[PDB]
DNA sequence: GAGGCCGCCTGC
DNA sequence: GCAGGTGGCCTC
């Protein structure tokens, strides 16, 4: 049978625990990895590490199984080792009647030589701990023990609930209905009175028909849907100052400490004044007011904790306070809302940096954004295209750029190569510390019709390339970008294997999408982003939203082989600040022409944004720079003159008429050659299409192709099968945001809608910089295009900034 | 170079 | 059907 070895340890009521166990053959200990059949006889075997054994009063003999994890059933799938498990926080305890055998597994820990291992290149065997719901892979926890029976799957899952629950802390009074606390605590924040809280904008509320004649195309604009629109963007959190922590004393009278409220002083935004949205203008997005207003709100609902100080008994200025922290919030005056007026406030509110190697360096967005967290110095750089090289050498002087194809310089490194061709002095293993790159978007480009033409294998991609340095050089940290369908190219093999190699290195990791407009830029701009961190390491969090974004723009979640994987953010339907509009980013800038091309012009006047505020510097600039368009032919030209200036305007409001251009002497009027069953016809019965394709699908007739057309002809000639090319010569509006900001801003291009909001012309160098988040002293160079792509191609300084905090985190947290 | 032209997949 | 995709090729 099964009997026991020895006699029992503990005595805990209906358990009698022991030590060892004997079934039939093998003598079975505590630490012992054992296997268990499932009850689905089709299913693989089960592991699991025995962590206690006991003999229940009414049932059998007893075990606690602390399950491994599988590779196939992470995120891996298909691209796992067969011997390699990882370590979860999941177990149960199960009769021994279940075990079917001992199996031995081994820990694969990182070798003390770890860092230098790189290059080089029957057991089950585990190294990492997993979590199947961030798809995060990392070092094994060190909870010690909870003595002898010490799960350690147990002790952080218990560690965890207790870090989830609101509790009160220290008691202050006892009154007639309820007890007064000092303080409480909440997902592992302490919040005490005076501190400041996050709510949910529900928390509390504040005591404040076409002439079809002309516009043909119009009909095409029955979806209603403006792309770039912020009516549906959420608010941001509610703000509010603890005045009381209290639990409701039961009928007996002792506190009932499960039902936690707080009362808060209301703080007003500007936009939540009488003076409305306009007043959000040029205030800065952490100014408040203070309010006598107060809220009783459940402790629960309490989203995070952030800091609001009287603004002038601050020591240092409000600038070096706002920028030296998070969640900080000030204020000047207070508001009377029934005076809807402005008062003065009452009496009662009074590390070294990592050397860092950027790979596929461009312009250098990513690593600007790495400097501004104060984390990094980029000492070296890796730029094939000559432009973009010799913009990261004027903005970062003290840095090594090589004009080098990145496949010959880890060729050059790993033969023992000291300088390239150039003279300049190669990296060497030991002097990178962080390794951050984005590869080429192109490839994984849902626009690219044609990634079927040249690269075909993953073994020959620079995204290989990029993983050697990782392997070669084994940085503290690892970061990799690219555009959002990085996750879903080829059934999301690409990311699968990216993320094999890393395991295989022995590197921490994770993925995830990030919405740069939810960091501070006026932009749609999703981007996934890979993470790794050396075994010593803590693998670093994604950050939080900073921003409201509208919803649309802001799914995440990424489905891999049917699983769906989120990343750790837990801010999904506010944020402390208000969102970045095409007003904050470019409202300051002088009007000029189609085809401007003066280098070096004034600014005439002052910022009038926050956002313009924080890119313009704190150093008068004289001279504003690269504010330059594309000289667009007469005919676009002609055609951008005529978009109307109203929200949501693009081709399909073009007016049907034939117009002398500047220098291309006419414009030819389009009409509607064929039917459009589909569509129909408008009120005067016109055929409304324009080519052969629209009747049955048969083919197009090259004598229906209508040239120097001002309703451009290949918009109608394919609407149908694009969504009526929404978009295309669209405007940009002053509330809303941009579209991806994209290498060469073209009218009819894909994301088309690059007209200034008033101005008939294609947005500027400049203001394509800030849509990305540039400073305005951030050096571009070459040609026009070549400034374009440099700014297109880059990730947004204030999205790398929010991720290099992030990393800043785990470099405090280590040592 | 400048511009016109415009597939296919994911996710809903 | 709708909405989104740091775009590329081909012809002048
Ligand atoms: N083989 C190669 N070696 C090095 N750089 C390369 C390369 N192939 C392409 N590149 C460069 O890789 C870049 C990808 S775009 C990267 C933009 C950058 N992350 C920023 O924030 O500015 C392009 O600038 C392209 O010129
Ligand atoms: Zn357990
Ligand atoms: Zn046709």
């Amino acid at each position: 049978r099964i009997s026991w070895v020895g006699e029992a340890v503990k005595t805990d009521g209906k358990k009698s625990y022991y030590k060892k166990v004997c079934i039939d053959a093998e003598t079975l200990e505590v630490g012992d990895c054992v296997s268990v059949i499932p009850d689905d006889s089709s299913k693989p075997l089960y592991l699991a590490r025995v962590t206690a054994l006991w003999e229940d009063s009414s049932n059998g003999q007893m075990f606690h199984a602390h399950w491994f994890c599988a590779g196939t059933d992470t995120v891996l799938g298909a691209t796992s080792d067969p011997l390699e498990l990882f370590l979860v926080d999941e177990c149960e305890d199960m009769q021994l009647s279940y075990i079917h055998s001992k199996v031995k597994v081994i820990y694969k820990a990182p070798s003390e030589n770890w860092a230098m291992e790189g290059g080089m290149d029957k057991t089950y065997f585990y190294q990492l701990w997993y979590d199947q719901d961030y798809a995060r892979f990392e070092s094994p926890p060190k909870t010690q023990p909870n003595k002898f029976k010490f799960c350690v799957s147990c002790a952080r899952l218990a560690e965890m609930r207790q870090k989830e629950i609101p509790r009160v802390l220290e008691q202050l009074e006892d009154l007639d209905s309820r007890v007064l606390y000092y303080s409480a605590t909440k997902n592992g924040i302490l919040y005490r009175v005076g501190d400041g809280v996050y709510l949910p904008p529900e928390a509390f509320t504040f005591n404040i028909p076409v002439d079809e004649d002309l516009y043909p195309e119009h009909y095409r604009k029955y979806s209603d849907y403006i792309k770039g629109s912020n009516l549906d963007a959420p608010e941001p959190y509610r703000i509010g100052r603890i005045k009381e922590i209290f639990c409701p004393k039961k009928s007996n009278g002792r506190p009932n400490e499960t039902d936690i409220k707080i009362r808060v002083n209301k703080f007003y935004r500007p936009e939540n004044t009488h003076k409305s949205t306009p007043a959000s203008y040029h205030a800065d997005i952490n100014l408040l007011y203070w309010s006598d207003e107060e809220a009783v709100v459940d402790f629960k609902a309490v989203q995070g904790r952030c800091t609001v100080e009287y603004g002038e008994d601050l020591p240092e200025c409000v600038q070096v306070y706002s920028m030296g922290g998070p969640n900080r919030f000030y204020f000047l005056e207070a508001y009377n809302a029934k005076s809807k007026s402005f008062e003065d406030p009452p009496n009662h509110a009074r590390l070294p940096k990592l050397r860092t190697l950027d790979v596929f360096s461009g312009c250098g967005g990513l690593s600007e954004g790495f400097h501004q967290a104060g984390i990094s110095d980029t000492l070296w750089a890796i730029e094939m295209w000559d432009p973009a090289a010799q913009a990261f050498r004027l903005n970062n002087p003290g840095s090594t750029v090589f004009t080098e194809d990145c496949n010959i310089l880890l060729k050059l490194v790993m033969a023992g190569e000291t300088t390239n061709s150039r003279g300049q002095r190669l990296p060497q293993k030991g002097d990178v510390e962080m390794l951050c790159g984005g590869p080429p978007c192109q490839g994984f480009s849902g626009m690219n019709r044609f990634n079927s033409r040249t690269y075909s294998k993953f073994k020959n991609s620079l995204v290989v390339s990029f993983l050697s340095y990782c392997d070669y050089y084994r940085p503290r940290f690892f970061l990799l970008e690219n555009v959002r369908n990085f996750v879903s190219f080829k059934r999301s093999m690409v990311l699968k294997l990216t993320l094999r190699c890393l395991v295989r290195m022995g590197y921490q990791c994770t993925f995830g999408v990030l919405q740069a407009g939810q960091y501070g830029v006026a932009q749609t701009r999703r981007r996934a982003i890979i993470l790794a961190a050396a075994p010593g390491e803590k693998l670093p969090l994604f950050p939080e939203p900073l921003h409201v974004f509208a919803p649309r723009a802001c799914q995440l979640s990424v489905v891999v082989d049917d699983k769906k994987f989120v990343s750790n953010i837990t801010r999904l339907s506010s944020g402390p600040f208000r969102t970045i509009t095409v007003r904050d980013t470019m409202s300051d800038l002088p009007e000029v022409r189609n085809g401007a091309s003066a280098l070096e012009i004034s600014y005439n006047g002052e910022p009038q944004s926050w956002f313009q505020r924080q890119l313009r510097g704190a150093q008068y600039q004289p001279i504003l720079r690269d504010h330059i368009c594309k000289d667009m032919s007469a005919l676009v030209a002609a055609r951008m003159r005529h978009i109307p200036l109203a929200p949501g305007s693009d081709w399909r409001d073009l007016p049907n008429i034939e117009v002398r251009l500047s220098d291309g002497t006419m414009a030819r009027k389009l009409r509607y050659t064929h039917h459009d069953r589909k569509n129909g016809r408008s009120s005067s019965g016109a055929l409304r299409g324009v080519c052969s394709c629209v009747e049955a699908g048969k083919a197009c007739d090259p004598a229906a192709r209508q040239f120097n057309t001002l309703i451009p002809w290949c918009l109608p000639h394919t609407g149908n099968r694009h969504n009526h090319w929404a978009g295309l010569y669209g405007r940009l509006e002053w509330d809303g945001f941009f579209s991806t900001t994209v290498t060469n801003p073209e009218p009819m291009g894909k994301q088309g809608r690059v007209l200034h909001p008033e101005q008939h012309r294609v947005v500027s160098v400049r203001e394509c910089a800030r849509s990305q988040g540039f400073p305005d002293t951030y050096r571009l160079f070459g040609n026009i295009l070549d400034k374009h792509r440099q700014v297109g191609n880059a990730v947004p300084p204030p999205l790398a900034k929010a991720i290099g905090l992030e990393i800043k985190l785990c470099m405090l947290a280590k040592a």
